């Protein structure tokens, strides 16, 4: 006997959609968590930016200003901390600071909440992340820009613990490439990763933009990097996600489905680890404009992609984003333990739904599908004989 899976996939109640999907409760709270984080990172600018437009007026000693800075938001930071931002804002220049009181931080979220591929975790210690970036409008630079590097991480980092110290069961994270809230008892945290954009093109997108009822250019877009050599690295966010956007277009709705259930795959297959994202989302891509394929049933679908996989991460997959210094996925020559049980579980996969497929009953027919995503669907209803 053969078993259709299309509606135990796409079922948007008892189906794995409607386990992946996240609740109205989850979406608005990602969204309100966002909302404040942005109004905080506003308050702490300008609280920053009222003590240097002091400075601008009257002269002030460096003793004025490190105690100005103790009343603000800033006091939150660590007294080392504290006090370079003092030294940051009493040393700039007179020209640079004419910049800094302009400065106007600006919001803009990316990754899976943005693509709509986020999905409920799974197994415990895993979370739901918001990738809200926050941009700096500034003169463009070549190696240090006007407004500096430390002062910016500062004040961000100013306004997620001042936000940490707030609220119980808040933590903050530094990473390298974003600061981090994290909010274990609610399975969630965000990122904020911070860029700088050219500020005179920003200004002419906004106008254009505001009397109309717009990207600017990609190699003026730099992140910066807290622990890296390099202060700043030109990546563009926005190459990934029209990429992505433009992969759905072109293959269709059925693409953030697929692609929110390999996920779903590696949520189960590693507590924590197993391939990127954006590897399985480049990977899947790669197979669904290579090989024939039909919408209708993303039982079938899913096993296309699960047959064509091994090849795709064996060969390496390539990033969307040529900028990149790497590869999302290494070759077979370059594969290490890591990348060995990444391939071992890829070449599992195919096996475990055709042995669904083929199995005896509805109910045996689950179990065996739920060894590639887990105990998610519990209606084995949603199988129905193939025709
Ligand atoms: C990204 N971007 C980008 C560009 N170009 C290139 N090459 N790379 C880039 O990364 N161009 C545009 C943008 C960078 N420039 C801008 C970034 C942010 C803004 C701005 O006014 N943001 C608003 C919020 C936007 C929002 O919530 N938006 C919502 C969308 C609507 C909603 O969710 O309700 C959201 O963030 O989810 C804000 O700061 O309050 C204005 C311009
Ligand atoms: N160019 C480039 N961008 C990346 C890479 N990895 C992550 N990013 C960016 O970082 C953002 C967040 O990526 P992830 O959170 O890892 O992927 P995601 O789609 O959010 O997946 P989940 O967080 O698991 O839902 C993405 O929107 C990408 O733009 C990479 O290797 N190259
Ligand atoms: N190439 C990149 N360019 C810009 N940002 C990136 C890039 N790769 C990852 N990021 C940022 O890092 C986040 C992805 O996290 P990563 O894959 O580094 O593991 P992690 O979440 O840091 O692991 P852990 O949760 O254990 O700290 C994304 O939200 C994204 O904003
Ligand atoms: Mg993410």
């Amino acid at each position: 006997m053969t078993w259709n899976f299309h509606q135990y996939y796409t079922n948007r109640n008892d189906g794995l959609m409607g386990k992946l999907v996240l609740t109205d409760e989850e979406k608005n709270n990602l969204k309100a968590l966002r909302k404040i984080i942005r109004l905080r990172t506003r308050d702490v600018f300008e609280e920053a930016k009222g003590i240097a437009k002091a400075v601008k007026k009257s002269a002030l000693t460096f003793e004025i200003i490190q105690e100005k800075v103790s009343t603000t938001q800033i006091k939150h930071l660590s007294d080392s901390e504290q006090r370079e931002v003092a030294k940051l804002i009493y040393e700039m220049d007179d020209d640079a600071r004419d910049e800094f009181l302009g400065l106007t931080p600006r919001f803009w979220t990316q990754g899976s909440f943005q693509y709509d591929t986020l999905n409920r975790p799974f197994q415990p210690g895993q979370e739901m992340d918001i990738d809200d970036g926050t941009y700096m409008p500034m003169p463009i630079f070549e190696s240090e820009p006007k407004i500096g590097h430390s002062l910016l991480i500062l004040l961000v980092d100013a306004s997620l613990k001042s936000l940490v110290a707030e609220n119980h069961g808040w933590k903050f994270e530094a990473k390298q490439t974003c600061g981090r809230i994290k909010i274990e008892a609610e399975k969630t945290h965000i990122n904020v990763p911070m860029y700088a954009i050219p500020k005179d093109e920003f200004q002419k997108k906004q106008i254009a933009l505001e009397a109309n009822r717009y990207e600017l250019d990609s190699e003026n877009v730099n992140l910066a990097l807290r622990e890296g050599d390099r202060k700043w690295i030109n990546s563009d966010p926005k190459i990934v996600e029209d990429w992505f956007n433009d992969s759905c277009i072109r293959i269709g709705k059925h693409l953030r489905k697929v692609c929110r259930f390999m996920k779903a795959w590696r949520d189960a297959q590693w507590d924590v680890g197993g391939p990127s994202s954006i590897s399985l989302m480049a990977a899947t891509v790669n197979i669904l404009d290579s090989v024939a394929h039909d919408a209708s049933d993303l039982g079938e679908t899913m096993k296309i992609i699960a047959k064509h996989l091994p090849s795709e991460f064996a060969r390496g997959v390539e990033s969307p984003d040529s900028t990149d210094e790497k590869p999302l996925f290494p070759p077979s020559y370059k594969h290490g333990p890591r990348e060995m049980d990444i391939m071992s579980k890829l070449e599992r996969l195919p096996e475990i739904l055709s042995s669904a497929e083929s199995a005896d009953s509805k109910s045996e027919a689950l179990k065996k599908i739920n060894m590639a995503f887990g105990n998610r669907v519990t209606n084995s209803e949603l199988i129905v004989l193939a025709k």
